[PDB]
């Protein structure tokens, strides 16, 4: 039932915003059909995990006349495109940044045929201001309205300063300075864990898990009423794991499962794999590694595989997800006490992303 | 005076900007600097005209008490001002690489910097946005005006971004326009007509470079229904258009040295405003020779179009382009100054910065 308000109200946001750009915008109906194709292209095909959490929220809060569950539901559905919106457009940019084929199963944004990468580009923002244009329309009356962008803005920010991390990574930050070249970094030295923790929380974390949640009991008005200290560091935590889990897919899931090809070992990514193979190996294996990483050739790309096996990284995984998963449930639990319809809510959350195959 | 106290905002911004980023953000000195260079390469150096505007305009509007209403209004304005530069900041990194450019005002483009990947470039030009949002969300967190300041800042920055679309597909056959098909530029140039030309121009151009500066100079002052809207409108569209005429006259004909950026839109087979009057007026066989060089690198080609454009007689066409145009706003103006004084005022300052600049 979810999936089918869900997809009525994706039909209202469309028809709002195509109309609005014929009416007030003077667009032609050959660009209105260009951006129907776009917006259908890039914001549909996921799992919508982030926009499902907020309905999901939404639904488990409200108690704590069958019109109001109706407006909050409706609500709830709106926030939840806009999330799905702005991670439509992080990833037709993050596309480009990272070289990506694929996504889906079918090409990405910029490597549709017909798409120019300066079109592109100027597709991806357009995602996200529609954010922001849907919120004014539905939301124009709700009270809610200027904390929802207040909080939507901060998280979206904070998303952008992650991407800086990720895609500044592989450069030595001492020699970062827009005046001279560098080059890949050859000593590894920034690729830490406490590195890696950084750029996924930034880049992750706050849009994946903490927006869905806050946006979810926005539309409720029942912010308050939980412990964010509590749902923050679980937040934190879960976003974690899902991009440690998105790295480990990156370079060892199937990309006819995966729907993508994967590039983190190409574009010399400071992944979770590599943090936690170069914190624990030999010097001979750091070299091999050293000699292999960042290179679109197969072979060195199968090399650092080969590394990766061979030092028991998915031994690693395992335990990394056992620690996870352990102070998941203690977190839950607290939040169970004050809040038991929310942490209903987050446990169905982390159970989508608890060992997902994605 | 108003560039003294303009800076020394830039600098209270900057300062807020870059110590949340450390404090809140988790952010290393290295990566701080890096910031604080990008900020003051893309937002620093041009003549803050659409910034100075917000001041100017509030200055004006200071007529309509301790002294404690003009420091916080032209400090208002100062931030709006820095909002909109930091806008501006951010379309032209990530325009100047949609357009393939190589320089601005005399330097690389940002995405050219020798230590600037162009998927950083990106990046940051999208920060310059991010940053309009956060300076306006810490320094008028008490101003009854900062929902309808945010909600037209965004309007028009959409505006902007559509107007974008029209300028990035103008060479492409819009009947044709397929995300699932691929499609040369154009070859009959049937889109590359004056009423296409206004369109791109209305939007891309004049709203965010000449409306938004009046605008939020009015709502700093709290001046905002003051003045006859339509008017004012009217007064941005034909000062914006006239600006982007200009803009595209000097890509052809304004050596980069005086420019200081190199001119692209010959080689990015751009709907011009020379393009667009060219075609109009031209005969069959110059037709055929601009439809032969148009939307080229190669030096001959694109020589051969400035050449075209000189023997058509554009630059009679300009002139009284320009004519047209200067009559029409003073017309317009006076009708703005019988109610709007002080802003009328304002609007005559704009425009003298805006006509027959040598820019
Ligand atoms: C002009 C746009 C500015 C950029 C806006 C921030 C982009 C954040 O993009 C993100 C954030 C988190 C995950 N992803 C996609 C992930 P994937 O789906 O594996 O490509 P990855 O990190 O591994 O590349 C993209
Ligand atoms: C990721 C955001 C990118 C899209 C945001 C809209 C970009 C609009 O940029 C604009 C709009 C008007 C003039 N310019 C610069 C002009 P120029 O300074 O001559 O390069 P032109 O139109 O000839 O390229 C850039
Ligand atoms: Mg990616
Ligand atoms: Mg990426
Ligand atoms: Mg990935
Ligand atoms: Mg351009
Ligand atoms: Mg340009
Ligand atoms: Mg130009």
């Amino acid at each position: 039932m979810p999936m089918q308000m869900f997809m009525q109200v994706y039909d209202e946001i469309q028809m709002f915003l195509l109309e609005e750009l014929e009416l007030k915008f003077d667009m032609d109906p050959n660009r209105v059909r260009y951006l129907r194709k776009m917006m259908d292209t890039t914001c549909l095909g996921g799992k919508y995990n982030r926009g499902l959490t907020v309905i999901d929220v939404a639904e488990s809060l409200l108690s704590l006349d069958g019109a109001r569950r109706k407006r909050v539901l409706h609500d709830a559905c709106v926030c939840g495109w806009m999330i799905e919106f702005l991670q439509a457009h992080y990833l037709v940019e993050d596309d480009i940044m990272d070289n990506s084929v694929t996504r889906r199963g079918k090409p990405c944004w910029y490597r549709h045929p017909d798409v120019t990468v300066q079109c592109a580009i100027n597709d991806g923002l357009l995602l996200k201001s529609w954010t922001h244009m849907m919120a004014m329309h539905f939301f124009a009356d709700r009270p809610f309205l200027q904390d929802l962008l207040c909080r939507f803005n901060r998280v979206d920010y904070t998303t952008a300063v992650g991407q800086l991390y990720d895609v500044t990574s592989m450069f030595d930050s001492n020699k970062l300075d827009p005046d001279v070249s560098q080059p890949t970094t050859t000593d590894f030295a920034e690729f830490t864990l406490s590195n890696y923790k950084r750029i996924v929380k930034y880049k992750t974390a706050y849009y994946t898990y903490l927006l869905p949640l806050v946006m979810g009991l926005i539309v409720s008005e029942a912010l308050p009423t939980v412990d964010m200290g509590v749902t923050e560091e679980l937040a934190m935590l879960m976003g974690e794991y899902f991009q440690v889990q998105d790295d480990v897919m990156d370079c060892f899931t199937p990309p006819e499962r995966l729907g993508k090809v994967g590039t983190d070992i190409q574009d010399a990514k400071c992944s979770w794999l590599a943090v936690t193979f170069l914190a624990k190996a030999s010097s001979a294996q750091v070299a091999e590694f050293k000699a292999n990483y960042g290179s679109g050739d197969s072979e060195k790309v199968a090399t650092v595989r080969r590394l990766y096996e061979e030092a028991d990284l998915q031994g690693d995984y395992v335990a990394y997800e056992a620690a996870v998963a352990e102070q998941v449930k203690e977190l839950i639990e607290k939040l169970r006490l004050c809040s038991p319809g929310f942490a209903a809510s987050v446990e169905t959350l982390w159970g989508k992303t608890y060992k997902r195959q994605k």
